C-alpha cells in the first residue's frame, strides 16, 4: 500500500497478518503460529541519474501470549541507485546466494529451510554490503549479477542470474565466509507454469525442486521436493556422526488467491526422515506436518 | 486515520500515546505509566458478497527505560466477511466472553479487571477461531451472536446480544476450556446515558456495574463498581486459604473529550480490600490508586 | 512523510534506516550497527486557542541477530497547546536540560554522550510533566523558557534559551533530583556556520564545543570536541577511584546530504583516554574509532 508519493519520493508501507495453525504429532510444531509483518520500502530521486532508497521489514508473532514479545528485523537496509550502473546498499539484507536459491522457495508454507537466516550467507544476515547490477550495465538485457561482501565472520559471494529467453532463468552463485558455497538453479516461468529447481555444495550437498500451476479462478497447487546430505559431524566439542540425511521431504500444497490482498492456503509436508540418534540430540523433526492459513496483506 | 482507500481496499492505521501518572502509596502502581498503541485495520472487497479483513494493534510502554523493551501483541487476526452470512476470523483475537463482559469496561482508567488478558478467553487470547453473525442472518434487527473456538488448553463458547429496542442491551454468553465461565449483563445507551451491569461464576464468582453520562461540552463522568469473591484456594502446589475477595472496589472517574482525537481524564480507584494473608503473597493491590493523564490518538 | 491532513488533524510519520559500519580495535565497537527508527508526530486542532498534539518514536536494531530484539521507546508523550500560555506534555520525553545541552549534539554520529539517556534528566527519560513557554507569553521575541518536573526518583528543573538577535543563541538550564545539575551553552547560527559550545557541573564537570560549516554543493564538514572530568566515584559498594577523566576526545566528521531524505557520512572519533585501573573495571573505551553509514529517512 503506497502511502505517499510527492516530488519524486515514494513510500510503500506494506505488511500482513497471516493466520495459520500447524497440525502434527510433533509438539514443537502443533499449535497456533499466526504471525504478522510490517515493513516499508522508501525512495527519493536525487537527480535524473541516482535514487536514494531505503528498506525495512520486521516480523512479530501473534501466537505468543501477552507480556512476551517474539520480534525481529527481517531486512533493513539503505542504498543508492545510478543510471545503468546498478546499485549498492549496505545493511541487514539477503545473502547473494539467495539470488538463485530463491527460485525454489515458493511453497505455500514449507520452503527454503535447507538454508537458514544467519546461516553463513545462503539466506539473510547482518552487515551485508551489496553491489548487484541489472541488465548488465544497459548493454546486455536479461542478464543480472551481484558481487557481495559480509559483516562479521568475514565473507564474500557472487551471483549471476540470466533469463536466457522465454522464461528459462539460469543462475549461479558463489560465496565464501570464514566455509564457501556454490549455487546452481534453473527456473521456468511462463504460461502459468512454475518449474524451478536448485542445488549446491558447502563446507554437505543439498538439492530442491518445485513445480506449480496457476489455475485461473486463482489457485496455485504445488508439488515440491528437497533434500540434503552431508559428511562427518561434531556435537559441540566432540561426537563423530558419519554421513546421514539432514532434511528430506516431498510436499503437496495449494494456495487459493482471492485477490492480491487475501490468500488462503493448505500445505502438506510429507516427511521422510527416520527417527534415530541424529534426529534426537539435534532435535530435527521426523513427523510429516500440515498447515492451514488465512493471510491478509496490504 | 484511514491512511489508504482505493480500488476497494482501505487501511485505517490507528494508534495513540496515552500518558498517565498513577498515584499510590503502593510502589507497584505509583509512577509513570506512559504507554502507546499502534496498529491497523485492513479491508479488501473481493465481491458483492465477501470482503477479507485483517487487524493488528500491539502495545508498547513509555515507562520502561532505554535498552529494555516492554511490548506485546494485543490483537492480530485475518478473516472473511460474507454478506449476511456472518464473518470468520482466526488468530490473536478477543474472547467470546468479552462480547458481554465488555459493556462494563467503560471506566476512565481501571475497568473490568475481574479477568486479565489470556485469562482463559474472558478477554484476549491466542488461536481464537471465530464466526460472528450480525443482525441474525439479516432477519432480526439487532440480535447478534457468536460461537468461538480456542487453541491450546482446548475450548469453546458463544454469545447472544440483543438491543431490545430503545437504548437497552441485554447480554449473554457461556464459555469453556480444558474452567467454564458464563455471562449475564445489561447495558443502557440512549440519551448520553450509559448504564451497564455484568456478572458470572466460574470453575468462584464475580460482578461489575457502571453508570455514565456524556456532558455536551465533553465530560463523561463515571462512577462504577466491580467485585470478585472466591471458593476453595490453592497456591500453585498446596495451600488452604478459605474464601476471600480477590478484588473489590468503588470508582469515581471522568473522561474529558476535547474531540475524538484527544482526551484528558482523571480516574480514582477507591479500593476496599484489607491487607491480609491473601493480599500479601498473591500480591493483590490493597491501596486506592489515582490516575492522571493525556490520551492523544489517531 | 506527512501521511494525513484533514480537518486540521495532521500526522507526520517519519522514520529512517541508517545502516552504519563501525570500525575500531574494540570488539564491542568494530562491526555492523544498522539501527533504524520509526516515529510519529501527532496533531488535532480543538479550537482557535488549543491544538492537542502528541509524539512517539521507538528504535529497533538491524544488527541484532534473528530471533533477538533490540528496541526502546525514545519518546512517547501526549500534550496540549495553548497559543500564548504555552504547552504542557507529560510522558517519555526529553529532559529540561537538553534545551541547551543539545546545541552541541549535532555531530554526524557520536556526540553529546556526556549525559546519557535516563541520565537523571540531562536528556531522555520517563515521567516528564513539562511546561515550556515560547516567545514568552507572546511579548518578548527571541526567547523561550521551561520549568519541568520529573516522576520516579523525584525532582525538578528549569531552562532559559534566548536567540539574542542575528544568529547568537544563549542557553541556560538547571535540574535537581534528590544530585543537582546546571547547564550553559552558546550556539551561533547564520551564514552556513554553526558554532556551539556548552558545559555544566553535577553532583563532575563537562564541556562540549563544535563548529560545522554548511557547504553549497551539499556537505556539512564538522569539527568538534568534548570532555568530562569528575571527582570521587565508588564501585557499587566500595572502591575509592580518585580524580580522573570519564571521556575526552576531539572529533572530525562530515555528512553529505544528497537531499532532505538521504545522507551519507563518515565520523572519525579521535580518542585521547589512556587505559588504566579505571577503564578496565568500568567498561570505558580507550580506542579511537571510525563510523560510516548511509541514512535514509522520510
Amino acid at each position: 500500500a503506497e502511502i505517499y508519493n510527492k516530488d519524486g519520493n515514494k513510500l510503500d508501507l506494506f505488511g500482513k497478518v497471516d493466520g495459520l495453525h500447524y497440525f502434527s504429532d510433533d509438539k514443537g510444531s502443533d499449535g497456533d503460529q499466526t504471525y504478522m509483518r510490517i515493513g516499508f520500502k522508501g525512495e527519493t530521486q536525487v537527480n535524473d541519474q541516482l535514487t536514494g532508497y531505503g528498506q525495512w521489514e520486521y516480523q512479530i508473532q501473534g501466537n505468543q501470549t501477552e507480556g512476551s514479545n517474539d520480534s525481529w528485523t527481517r531486512v533493513a537496509f539503505a542504498g543508492l541507485k545510478f543510471a545503468d550502473a546498478g546499485s549498492f546498499d549496505y545493511g541487514r539484507n539477503y545473502g547473494v546466494t539467495y539470488d538463485v536459491t530463491s527460485w525454489t522457495d515458493v511453497l505455500p508454507e514449507f520452503g527454503g529451510d535447507t538454508y537458514g537466516a544467519d546461516n553463513f550467507m545462503q539466506q539473510r544476515g547482518n552487515g551485508y554490503a551489496t553491489y548487484r547490477n541489472t541488465d548488465f550495465f544497459g548493454l546486455v538485457d536479461g542478464l543480472d549479477f551481484a558481487l557481495q561482501y559480509q559483516g562479521k565472520g568475514d565473507g564474500y559471494g557472487g551471483s549471476l542470474t540470466y533469463a536466457i529467453g522465454e522464461g528459462f532463468s539460469v543462475g549461479g552463485a558463489i560465496t565464501t565466509s570464514k566455509a564457501t558455497v556454490y549455487t546452481g538453479g534453473l527456473k521456468y516461468d511462463a504460461n502459468n507454469i512454475y518449474l524451478a529447481a536448485q542445488y549446491s555444495q558447502t563446507y554437505a550437498q543439498n538439492f530442491e525442486v518445485v513445480a506449480q500451476y496457476q489455475f485461473d479462478f486463482g489457485l496455485r497447487p504445488s508439488v515440491a521436493y528437497l533434500q540434503s546430505k552431508g559428511k562427518d559431524i561434531s556435537n559441540g566439542y566432540g561426537a563423530s556422526y558419519g554421513d546421514q540425511d539432514i532434511v528430506k521431504y516431498v510436499d503437496v500444497g495449494a494456495t487459493y488467491y482471492f485477490n492480491k490482498n487475501m490468500s488462503t492456503y493448505v500445505d502438506y509436508k510429507i516427511n521422510l526422515l527416520d527417527k534415530n540418534d541424529f534426529t534426537r540430540d539435534a532435535g530435527i523433526n521426523t513427523d510429516d506436518i500440515v498447515a492451514l492459513g488465512l493471510v491478509y496483506q496490504f
